[PDB]
């Protein structure tokens, strides 16, 4: 039926965000969103996506996330298609009552488009 | 825990309904089904370049009533973009099914494609 | 979405999927709550495998197949990889047979990065 389909569509977007989409808010300085990596801290000292924040998805909690803004939209994002990460995590923050959006594809669909930081 | 079976049932057959994979759409073109409309929501430079067997050139950002006007309505379109990083072949899918079409997404793209057909 | 829309959202989707990790962990640890099925060929099988997984071909699953399996425990469906539908066509199967069916998305493919079948 195409009106089922267009508020799938429509919901599924409004879920998850792709690389393009995030690199170009990145390029562009949006204010409106906050970029989590969820993998280890280590992980995420070697190297991680630009202008992003670390915190480890069994570590999101109140205690974690009180410095940040509700105002704005969390993107996570974990290793790649194969993991969970940015899924679990985002239940955890949109159970915090934030505005969350899991990033498809994690760091490794972001290298082959774009460069680490 | 996971979820419950009358309820998974439904979420798997509803999945099944709004995507298609490489296998499927290739053998509906081999057969050359004629109740398909393959469309390319990627740039015209692009399509020009390579593109799936079959399929039509349909911009995304250009998909509206003009250049949908020859498609019929009788057929299931199935749109399709690079790969699994982009969103083209979703976003097209909105516009279609508000255009009253049978939409359908080709999960993976031409990068899924490529791998199987070679 | 709203915050609880997205809750509920991501809790599902994950209710009705796994990943290599997860399902990595358990095979490891020996569970006996679920059961691997592997959808793949008869063939594709023998040449190998997900370690403990049992195999039942996708167009093959019904009751004379599913009636010594517990539905105490959680299926597992795989197939070969993201571009294929196998693991998402039987797990609708598992599902309509009263099964708590859950898909391993990645197949055999992301398996095979990670660990090593036998």
């Amino acid at each position: 039926n195409p009106n089922e389909a267009y508020r799938h569509y429509m919901k599924k977007l409004s879920y998850e965000t792709d690389i393009a989409d995030l690199s170009i808010d990145i390029k562009k300085g949006y204010e409106g969103i906050i970029v989590v990596d969820v993998r280890d801290a280590e992980a995420y000292k070697e190297c991680h996506i630009p202008t992003a924040i670390s915190i480890p998805g069994n570590k999101i909690n109140e205690d974690t996330t009180k410095r940040l803004s509700k105002e704005k939209v969390i993107i996570t994002y974990c290793w790649g298609p194969a993991c969970n990460g940015a899924t679990k995590a985002a239940a955890k923050f949109a159970q915090l009552g934030f505005r969350v959006k899991e990033l498809i594809g994690g760091i490794e669909y972001w290298r082959k488009e774009n460069g680490l930081e």
